[PDB]
């Protein structure tokens, strides 16, 4: 995250670290056992971390469960970046409590100008390098269909929303790929991609999870 504030310790109770030896992309516990985060994302060998805050020290509130199945969009595309969405199921069910919890899946749509919380552990700076320990968050509207469309051209599906700033100086960045955009305590984005970070008239882009509930329900209740 670029140009946010730092959280505070679980204070976000659905983000996830999804780690394979390291931290590699954020995710959104949905439920005990299941976990929503981006195609793009997809490893093998996947340990998911709740309840963190410093993802280098063990503090107390963690849990660290291992994947038992990965699920891809059927539809993901990885050139395009359409679908960018992934499920993942835990070996074992989560032990939610008030610093562990899931977050719900939307009935609507959200609309541009919408304010929505972003948050991860990925890269700091917009230009250069700079990993942070401890979770990152930003507030950001959602950004009209038409800001979206004219910012990347030809690039924009309908399964995609921009959120951020034309401006730039604050955006998701490396890392925190997979991650929640939370509007009005609902899941409706995950980090997918962007030109860059923070980048101006280039804002972040985000699979639009609405889309997407009948085929999570689906999928979990067979699953
Ligand atoms: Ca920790």
């Amino acid at each position: 995250i670029v140009g946010g504030y730092t959280c505070g310790a679980n204070t976000v109770p659905y983000q996830v670290s999804l780690n394979s030896g390291y931290h590699f992309c954020g995710g959104s516990l949905i439920n005990s056992q299941w976990v929503v985060s981006a195609a793009h994302c997809y490893k093998s060998g996947i340990q998911v971390r709740l309840g963190e805050d410093n993802i280098n020290v063990v503090e107390g509130n963690e849990q660290f469960i291992s994947a038992s199945k990965s699920i891809v969009h059927p539809s993901y595309n990885s050139n395009t970046l359409n679908n960018d969405i992934m499920l993942i199921k835990l070996k074992s069910a989560a032990s939610l409590n008030s610093r562990v919890a899931s977050i719900s899946l939307p009935t609507s749509c959200a609309s541009a100008g919408t304010q929505c919380l972003i948050s991860g552990w990925g890269n700091t700076k917009s230009s250069g390098t700079s990993y942070p320990d401890v979770l990152k968050c930003l507030k950001a509207p959602i950004l009209s269909d038409s800001s979206c469309k004219s910012a990347y051209p030809g690039q924009i599906t309908s399964n995609m929303f921009c959120a951020g700033y034309l401006e730039g100086g604050k955006d998701s960045c490396q890392g925190d790929s997979g991650g929640p955009v939370v509007c009005s305590g609902k899941l409706q984005g995950i980090v997918s991609w962007g030109s860059g970070c923070a980048q101006k008239n280039k804002p972040g882009v985000y699979t639009k999870v609405c889309n997407y509930v009948s085929w999570i329900k689906q999928t979990i209740a067979s699953n």
